[PDB]
């Protein structure tokens, strides 16, 4: 039972897809990435198997008028990752029903909805803050945000803070931050966003701390005008777990560490842990971080099971995601239509 | 132009010699002297009168706390508290060393645990499947036994149900830095950071309170005794007050995530903090928040351009006590009477 | 000014398009864009013809390689050699699409031993105590058994007894580069990359080969065939050269240590190079020359001020294999004939 | 068998013994810390237990007038850490005769001697190469070495290469690294160099890589005025090889990685392992490279016995060796007088 050590061989040429097939015999963290294209794989063909139970209870259990299908998958991602061109790569899936939930952070909202207002650009790390600064611009890594894209933010979002708290207090409306996502989602009403798809497929997205970014920035400016918004944690922390309890089985695909992989994996302690588990992240774990532990460290919680074969590839997911949904999801196109 | 040179150990084993000599070793350890020094300008600072026209603007707010002439925002990650820097960070808010905290839900948790049942020792490479089998779950190379988690119950839920009942028969709106410092009430223990936070009017701020054992106590009391609430963005305009009616802020923090972002988003409310350290083992290349440098923070406003900030890369775990006995532990004295 | 922009997989799996978006993605993607640009430029300056002038200055070596436009360094690590990044590199040596080899003694005999007998996937997390009883040997992921150094043994002893001869009866100087051109011809095998090397009049330079197996056997020989000679002083004078009577220079360096600096070092000699890519995951803040940024290199003059180097923070396993793809392969039909 | 996590308590006041002996029980790189104490204290104590054996035959077998004691150390350090106040730490250690073999690179080598002529600055990592360069100032890491001292070096030891050709030419020397590095120590003959203490006290430096730095510079630069020298690599490996096959004990002190790191576990191979090892080093294990193996890889070689307790500090060294010698070495010098 042994694999040899050989990598792809430049004297056929260039094929992409044997390219990156012969990753899996390359070693290292080329290895883990077959690993992980094999974990992801596993998780699709379960996910199209076929089941037979009931629809309504399932929903009044939920909460949820999503379908249940054999393998929820659960997807996590930081805000840099909507600020990168990986916002495309989510923005797929998303559409295309791949995913069952999605969490993230506040950008990882916020900066979605802004992409649809105005771009985000190139630039470089060793940019210094005072001269960004005395130009009006923000950087995110190597990225590059003009105080602009907030001016216009604002100007489309209040309107609909108007309408959050009307509804609320007249119609008996109790936000949560999935909720707010879902309204956004829909308000911004264009399909280059991620949670404009989200809300038209009922996907829905957890972010616990939403008010940690622009959208709090919005959210606390607009209750000096229009007081009164309250967003509930409570209720949310109840669809989310539901949504692993009540899975026939469980994956999680998660990019990157902090709060949206710890909250994944919790849900996922619900049932015992999830079946399926793949990290993508460049945290290590020698300072004893949640974001660096490796997957083994969540079996010993019981977040993922015992039995499953989790993968972690050390790697920044702006190159190995699109890599890994190139040979996964995307090749699958066919079955979810 | 300063030089290089070490500690010289002919001299023997002069301690405060040997720390002091870190300035001039170079590398982290020079990024730790400056580290000193930004922390003991916030340190002077916040010993200096306020001015009767400061002393005007700083009273603006409702909060309990004396106002003083440097507010000073600690953040940590859950995997401190879990760790003997629990100590650390208890001392700190013993004293009335710091104003603000900032941490996640296990970073309030895992304190309460502790006054209830101790954590131990154990290495990185332990398996999680044996540590499973034995209830014994693992944070890096640290180990919690499962029934620490039976006491954390037996404790709390009969708090839940206070709670609940003093929100639909008293008028209470919970939030996360409410239901922190009742915890830290009800601990009623000298060793518990939430006990000193809220005898000496600490707000703690903790937006994605639900994620972890807290979270799960909600969720299945949610069952039996539905409807807490907790709002999250009462807590925004709180944390957001700090900064803006403060006469000078420092970041104090440790690790990233939330705690990061939460803390330097505050502080762009007045255009920048004056003093920040951040002490964590995050690096900038894959765009996290967590790993950004300070000069990140500058471009987006969150730290002031002529701020002189510093990151130390290094384990939190052996830096701070070293950061704490230079600083704050030098001036014990001013902070009693 | 560009903006970010991920592959739409809504056009399908378009490898080559999926690959040109990197550029627009951001953070790691980025710089893997700008390291095919940095490297097509090598190449499209090579494929120049020389001028009368350039020929006259280049052609001041007494190298029996054909002088280029631009000539390129390579280098990396051991580990890669175990890796198949081995056949990557082959593929390059093969076809004369680099001029200088820089590696360790790691980096040298592994590829002759996988002449000999594979090398195996494993696992990280394998126990040294349960492999060394079962004489296994691991290489992060991958696994060589014991007999493979017999083999090795079995192989060099003779190879040794005659350039003992060589050296005392015919008068030849060994230096590392030396050897290892011979060892390449020996092993007349061409999967060999060190065959292809001494077939190609490419210089392989190691200032350190007897740190590894050939030392082991060097050492265990010169009890029995005592006086062999390695000189390292020919060797600096050699590579220097390279540089100093080259057109243009690039260096392509995977990973750290001395294959890093002896190949900047080298080029410091002309006043530094004009085209430069790092692949790492070496970090600045402990001060190593391993984790220095391309831009502390133009402080020393290993690379020119007007230089546009790169840095790819990533485990070349999985990035070199897609950067030839982009570059060197693309251009296959020029390099033969 | 178990041990809680507890923090030192301010509240005791400063003692730095305390607060230092506290981080055993702290937890994450703390705790290593701590178990790095107690490796290089046994290392020490068993250095001390007295032996019996055979002066001369030792001397013979081994070629070195160097005794024998119960634990031969090897330490082994990179470059950087010379460039850093971690020179003074270490050539304390040297000076005292408490470790037994160095094991570094050329510029670990090279900068100790410069710094008797003239001293390094601090600096700061973001400072750009162009503008550095064009003031004739070299960056390493948050380091700057001005060229001029580059000029001083070169006068300084023109002359002394110049004895070396003739003392081979005329005098039968065969120099290795080892043999070259003694000579340079002596001809410094000034008591803040390491290497002064090295060849006084008889304790060799091997550096297999020695013309990889500005030495190499030199020797290059001298050899077109003055042709012939000589640097044989061989005979330096029967030396480090025979002091480990030759030992009672051994254990190794690890600062950094590269060849410093394979090249001290290389050499203890020949005696199926180290007794004692601690690493300190900042390196991760993900892209399978040597410097970034956990001493269990080491394990599965036979470079560390199965029956060892080695230990790994993640960590900047220039923060914790200072500590780590104050805990250890610096307590025992009372039996090292």
């Amino acid at each position: 039972e042994s694999t040899q050590v050989r990598g792809y061989d430049f004297n056929r040429g260039v094929n992409y897809r044997a390219l990156l097939e012969a990753f899996g015999t390359t070693g290292f963290q080329a290895t883990n990435f077959g690993r992980a294209v094999q974990q992801v794989n596993a998780m699709i063909e379960k996910k199209l198997e076929p089941l037979s139970q009931d629809e309504d209870q399932h929903a009044d259990l939920t909460q949820s008028r999503r379908p249940l299908t054999s393998c929820t998958i659960f997807l996590g991602y930081t805000s840099n990752l909507i600020s990168s061109g990986i916002r495309e790569t989510i923005r797929y899936l998303v559409q295309h029903n791949m995913v069952d939930v999605l969490v993230t952070t506040a950008g990882g909202v916020e900066e979605d909805l802004i992409k649809c207002l105005a771009p985000t650009y190139l630039g470089e790390f060793s940019l210094r803050g005072k001269e960004l600064r005395e130009n009006g611009i923000n950087r995110i890594g190597n990225l590059l945000v003009p105080n602009e894209n907030y001016c216009k933010f604002e100007d489309w979002l209040m309107p609909i803070l108007d309408q959050m708290v009307m509804e609320q207090n007249t119609e008996g409306v109790k936000w949560t931050p999935s909720k707010m996502i879902a309204r956004l989602g829909k308000e911004i009403n264009n399909p280059e966003s991620v949670y404009y798809w989200a809300q038209k497929n009922h996907i829905p997205v957890f972010s616990p701390a939403l008010t940690d970014g622009s959208l709090g920035d919005m959210i606390f400016f607009h209750s000096y005008k229009n007081p009164g918004l309250v967003l509930d944690i409570v209720e949310d922390l109840r669809l989310i777990n539901t949504q692993a309890i009540f899975a026939k089985c469980t994956g999680m695909i998660i990019l990157g560490g902090g709060v949206v992989k710890h909250h994944i994996a919790n849900a996922n302690l619900m049932r015992n842990g999830a079946d399926y588990a793949v990290y993508i992240n460049t945290a290590q774990e020698f300072d004893g971080s949640d974001s660096g532990a490796r997957p083994d460290e969540a079996v010993s919680w019981g977040k993922i099971r015992v039995d499953a074969q989790p993968v972690k590839v050390y790697a920044d997911a702006s190159l190995v995601f699109p890599l890994l949904v190139a040979e996964t999801f995307a090749q699958k196109m066919d079955a979810f239509m």
